[PDB]
């Protein structure tokens, strides 16, 4: 019923009675664990969500039960009775977005979830307001290379109508243009949205390394295109501390992971655009985006600059060049004074997190197969460490694309 | 689509479904309210259901499924059992399902392996004295001078109100870790408890890093007997690296044969509680978790110390640089000394390959993902591009408790 948790490197043991807070199913049964898949396959009900949601946020200000508290419980029931839906007040939007941070497991940042500042951007009326509050979100988050945790949340679905979405997966990305002979050039994950953004007008570049515009979508309304000025998309040319020759790669990544594909739920309300961004951990960089052989898959070449012997896999050529590389991002962030995180000290403050949530709510949930880095696995403390996966509310959710 | 788990891999874009797990007859620990796949752990007429089933399996693979014979063999199970409450496994069906044991271990990624799998049969053994015979003609059989073949002994099945054949040993090679008075251990922290039991059943103990620990092994209703294995028997391998001329002098080394003794094999309800068995190691397995977990050897600091890395700072990647290099020296000594051996590289290939192979056998492969990605250089390799179903089949391995 609560599942014991344990340490397999410390020996210790928790249960997690919080996976009991779970209202919705993923996608594992006792006949068969899908625990490994990247994704999933009326009133009343929404007025429960709601009535949870608000009992949330009441009981984390300390004032549950309270005359407050009371009649927002009835604000929110006149509001779906009359109209099938209502309104977040910007406190109760603040709070819900920190939450459905901590509540996302993929995420080993999460020591950080109280750090975040949100946008209400829920007054936007239009593609190019959109595009405005987006160049103030990224101004803010990127803080001249200090960055800073922020989310900016625009209107929410209503019934009647269509959704306000980016059609970009992130805010700042490179473009992968198709060649001749079905190679790519540039950034092969993006090739689609490269191809969305051509065809809806943009004047393309011929690099590996060109930043995307955004196509930004008003509810039922043919999306838009905005070029982000160059200012204001911080990048990091990529250098390694000893290998000159590495410079010489033309290497670069921009400073600003910024997450804008996603639904935010909240108490019921889905938020369909709610960028959301962070800082790097140094392996999503060095690791995948630059060695993943459906990527910039720079392995071999690295390699064959370090001179290794690239014929048999036995001489661990990928594993060596792998650390290198990552190596070269940390360093590079370093010296251009970004903020980043390697993969040692982002899983010790997410053990940490563990040790938090566990005396803050009795447990965290955690999808291991994310959590552990792609290098260096068993050599970080969550390799030996059993987690809990599961749903709970407020949570950012995968939702389909929007073309 | 299909109404089974569609499965993805995500470096080539292809789909498959699974329908094999359709054929899994026992739960897992995951519901719809939360997934539990990253935890290490979790008969009347049951048995003749579970029999049944096991003789159709192997009337299958013969081809003589719904023959005469097939029936036959059938009644004959459940008039064994209908008399005296168990039965007993044809020479040919104990083969196949040991080996359908090991095709089934959601685990192992050396499967590709599966059907070359030699078979001993001990089920004739009646002492600790001839347990310790047969371990040591498997040992000699399974290492073959450092070219390695893959080999399971099995021992007589649980039998009603009738004492197990156990190996106590989890491995049958395995280093004695000696607590010492500091609250240290010298050796691998790993085997403190059944070093202690050895010294408790009368062996004279070591006090070196890397001494072999001696067998206790248990017949029916009688205490453990002690048993010493001819060092002559257990290959070892000297670790060296091939450019850093300081690392022989560490005097680390690994032996050549990884051969599990203390997991249960079910066949058909038949439960064999003894049925050691071995393979050849993979890279990681060594220079990675044994040599570099931290609640084992723990030897990544002095190793860096020696590569004069800085390991005052996480970010100079000091543990992933020493991790590197001892994984290369393991496979660089064992390529040396002609111990077959197999990197995390080319046994995650052949991994693919192997469930390449099941989707078209079978229709999928049982595979736990946390387990099948090696534990350096994950996304290095194809397995963790590769979604993957896991579900539990029999025959089976599973973990029993000890049994002391
Ligand atoms: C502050 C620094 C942060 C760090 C170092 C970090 C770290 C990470 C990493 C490494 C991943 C895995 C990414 C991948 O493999 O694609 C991730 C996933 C995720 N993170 Fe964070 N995070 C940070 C901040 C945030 C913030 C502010 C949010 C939201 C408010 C967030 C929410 C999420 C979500 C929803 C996922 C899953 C993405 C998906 O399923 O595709 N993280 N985090
Ligand atoms: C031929 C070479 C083989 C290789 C390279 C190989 C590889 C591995 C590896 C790397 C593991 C993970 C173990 C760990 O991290 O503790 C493993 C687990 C396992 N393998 Fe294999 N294997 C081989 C042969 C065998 C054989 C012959 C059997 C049985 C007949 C077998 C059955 C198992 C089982 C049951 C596990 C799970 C053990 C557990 O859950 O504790 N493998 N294998
Ligand atoms: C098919 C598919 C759909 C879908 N929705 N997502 C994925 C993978 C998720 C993902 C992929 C990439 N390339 C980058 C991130 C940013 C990760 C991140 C976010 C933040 C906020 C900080 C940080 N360090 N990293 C997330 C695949
Ligand atoms: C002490 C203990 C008890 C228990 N119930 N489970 C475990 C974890 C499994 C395990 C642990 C270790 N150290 C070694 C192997 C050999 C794995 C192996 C086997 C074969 C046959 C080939 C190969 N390459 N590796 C398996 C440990
Ligand atoms: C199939 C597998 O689930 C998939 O490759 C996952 C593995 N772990 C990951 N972990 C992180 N952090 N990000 C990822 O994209 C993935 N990919
Ligand atoms: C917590 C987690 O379940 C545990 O540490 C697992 C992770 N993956 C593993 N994978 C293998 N092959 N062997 C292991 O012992 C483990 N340990
Ligand atoms: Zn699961």
């Amino acid at each position: 019923k609560f599942p014991r948790v344990k340490n397999w490197e410390l020996g210790s043991i928790t249960y997690d009675t919080l996976c009991a807070q779970s209202q919705q199913d993923g996608p594992c049964t006792p006949r068969r664990c899908l625990g490994s898949l990247m994704l999933p396959r009326p009133a009343e009900q929404l007025l429960s969500q709601a009535r949870d949601f608000i009992n949330q946020y009441y009981s984390s200000i300390k004032r549950s039960g309270s005359q407050a508290h009371e009649e927002r419980l009835q604000e929110v029931e006149a509001e779906v009775a009359s109209t099938g839906t209502y309104h977040l007040r910007e406190s109760e939007l603040v709070f819900g977005a920190k939450q459905a941070w901590r509540n996302a497991p993929r995420c080993v940042g999460r020591i950080q979830w109280g750090k975040l500042q949100v946008f209400d951007a829920r007054d936007c009326s239009s593609a190019q307001e959109m595009f405005t509050y987006i160049c103030n979100h990224i101004k803010y988050a990127t803080n001249r290379g200090n960055l800073r945790s922020a989310i900016t949340v625009f209107p929410q679905r209503a019934p009647g109508r269509g959704d306000f979405r980016i059609w970009n997966s992130q805010l700042v990305r490179y473009a992968g243009y198709r060649q001749q002979d079905g190679s790519v050039r540039g950034d092969p994950a993006n090739v689609e949205i490269t191809e969305l953004c051509i065809q809806h007008g943009w004047t393309p570049g011929n690099g590996r390394f060109d930043v995307l515009p955004l196509l930004l979508q008003a509810p039922d309304e043919a999306p838009e295109l905005f070029v982000l000025p160059p200012e204001l998309v911080l990048e990091v040319p990529l250098e390694h501390p000893t290998l000159e020759w590495f410079a010489a790669l033309g290497l670069r990544w921009y400073a600003l992971p910024a997450v804008s594909n996603m639904l935010l739920e909240i108490g019921g309300l889905e938020f369909s655009a709610a960028p959301f961004s962070g800082w790097y951990m140094s392996t999503e960089i060095g690791t995948r985006d630059l060695c993943d052989p459906h990527r910039y898959n720079i392995l071999e070449d690295v390699a064959v600059c370090m001179d290794l012997d690239t014929r048999t896999t036995s001489s661990l050529w990928k594993d060596k060049a792998a650390v290198e590389i990552n190596l070269a991002v940390l360093h590079s962030f370093q010296l251009a004074k970004v903020t980043i995180v390697d993969h040692h000290a982002a899983t010790v403050s997410f053990m940490k997190h563990l040790d938090n949530e566990q005396k803050a709510r009795g447990g965290c949930p955690a999808d291991w197969a994310w959590i552990v880095p792609p290098i260096s696995g068993s050599l970080t403390p969550v390799f030996h460490q059993e987690m809990v996966n599961y749903i709970l509310s407020p949570a950012f959710r995968y939702q389909p694309d929007p073309w």
